[PDB]
């Protein structure tokens, strides 16, 4: 994955479903080109293939629960993600927690497929544990802040700082990014100043009246540091 | 939902992933128009939106685990399915079993959103319980026969018989379909002769050397009725 | 199981854990003998064997997730419940919802072991589905009321009436009991009056200052009606 | 927990159910006393309280899924384990895999409660992630060898060696034990020579014609190292 990163998680919001998924991805794409910043998009599963074939910025799956293709009705396999045009996958988001054993296999398989992999974790210690699995990045996100507009970088900076320290002490190839409550460019800059290599967010971009303008605001700090 | 139905479940097979999903859906669409039969397609989650916007036959989701849109990363909600262009959803398939309590809620919700709903069950009794929830159809599918090419209509016709009997006795409005091991048109005709209103299959169509031809073979019994 | 029944679910309350489990079961036993009423007790899993060997009233398991003994670390199997001295099992309580497919197998297996089986469901329609599986009894239990003191028989009598009517119309062998919010002898009598053959409760008994006295109050209507 | 340890997991075997749980625990206790070795026992949930009150060797729960007592019908909470007389708990056994996020909270809660905690993992990398959470010990256990009689220490020594290396490299305060396939005193000795501080086994002890004799055989190497 490209260095400083901004990941827009569409979750299952109606504002980003159906065609809106492609519109949102395109606004993200324009912002990435205007700023020369790596902006990644994660649409809901139903739109992953469609979105992947509509934009050129990296498109990540919101999750996966199976390694290979096969008889896994209603499941999301890493191989299918690749075959659909995805460039990476987010695993263990607070809203879709995974079993430690599956997660370990999912991180390895995703990597051997050439997919970027980001593992979320609620706090520093769990982030350390996720980092031991070898993902490209670990996203520390305090679940209490998710959707509140109260940025982790301003309301709970210790969690970011402690994660960066723990991870850099044990598995320094693993990058740390953060999320939960990020709503403005300042929240993003604060994250980077705290040692982060990027940010993960949903609400602020997905629910903005002017997605392109908002995304530019949010991604701008990445093209400054 | 349309009267006699043939549902092709793409599962997570690589042979139906990516662009192949659209190709398979189109072959199904041709067959459907050629025979004047209701052929439905269920691509993997990642290609649902893409497939829905590429064909006019009904496109069903392989499953769902959430009712409404919102902060449900990596989940598939019924509203998102509707927003993606889907017309129905398969629930409780053997490879993705659901809690009875969630199942009762998903069925009702799906119905009010205007989604067709098919609930799978392993045997007659579980199928009877499923039918009590009120789905459009209940699909009796012996898990042992799945993917073996040993058609349920030939190897375990009692399972179809008892299900049609019980459901017609208790919840006559609910239609009964069946699946597992269906490999030929004769298997399909045998299933219909047992009182079924349709069939659910995967292998035979997904792995056929000539999808279109194979699907026509499989669907033909629906038109001959 | 015995005709009119009162089931005290200890859940995981500390007030009923350890030795307290035996103390509570004994107070229940005294009340049962004093009133000539079938009072059943359901301690947490950890105390099931201990309690079973300390009283003579029926002792039910709060749940199970596996049919037979074997390599199932940290699981509760129906055979083990029987070997431990239990006389029955509660399945699909709101706090431990089960997959429909598993629930069906568990009810059948439990009945074949000679165990009493009660299946909970949140509402009438789901209670009907549960009833189709053949348990001895279905316990309609509106989750909104659990632990609130607002008895189901006071605030949602319709739920009881409908469940009773639906079940008696489809599976008359299956009995209907009810639960959630039952706090007094009066809620109990109300329940019986509404067509119920018993009651399921936890808070009122488990948290009573005088268990024996409270249980006598709750069970008393079972001898009257 | 105590230095070199031998944990006998009763799983859900009928041979160790009901009264047999206490019999087995006592045979273990005798062996422990005769050898001056720390032999721990993990009975199925249903017999945990009973066994805890029948022996003085440490009794561990086979698993848990909840932190504190409360309205968690059919669940096993760490507080209830302590209230039942348990000395520790085993988490994430292959037969009961847990979510990383839950695992992190449970490990922390167990230690806070004064309970010993062991986390199982299928391989070195997962064991390393588990060790990041800080349990007293991690038990690398290849799932393919469980119940096969082919000892991990004979058939997959690399798995032990790698785990011991990785864990002592990152979290040296966390101990390593191993399990799966262990059937003889030689397999245990071989495990200890590979850097392990103990062993976890089930079949060999549970299904022995002479439990006491077998357990003495298995535990003997602990008195020699």
């Amino acid at each position: 994955m490209r260095l400083p990163i901004l990941i827009i998680n569409f979750k299952a919001y109606g504002e980003a479903a159906g065609k809106r998924a492609v519109e949102l991805a395109k606004a993200a794409e324009r912002a990435a080109r205007e700023l020369g910043v790596n902006i990644v998009v994660a649409p809901n599963h139903l739109e992953l293939g469609l979105v992947s074939q509509s934009v050129d910025i990296p498109v990540y799956a919101q999750g996966a629960d199976v390694e290979a293709g096969g008889a896994h009705t209603a499941h999301v396999s890493l191989e299918n993600i690749k075959e659909a045009g995805g460039s990476g996958v987010i695993l263990n988001h607070s809203e879709a927690p995974l079993k430690l054993n599956d997660l370990a296999r999912l991180v390895a398989k995703a990597k051997s497929l050439g997919l970027d992999v980001v593992v979320c974790a609620p706090d520093p210690r769990t982030s350390l544990a996720a980092a031991a699995l070898g993902p490209h990045a670990v996203a520390v996100e305090p679940p209490e802040l998710i959707g509140t507009g109260r940025a982790v970088s301003r309301y709970k900076p210790e969690a970011i700082v402690e994660t960066v320290g723990l991870v850099s002490r044990h598995f320094p190839e693993v990058s740390v990014i953060t999320g939960a409550g990020i709503e403005s460019g300042d929240d993003v800059a604060a994250a980077l100043r705290l040692g982060t290599r990027g940010v993960l967010l949903a609400s602020a971009a997905v629910k903005a009246k002017d997605p392109y303008a908002k995304i530019v605001e949010l991604a701008k700090p990445l093209s400054e540091l």
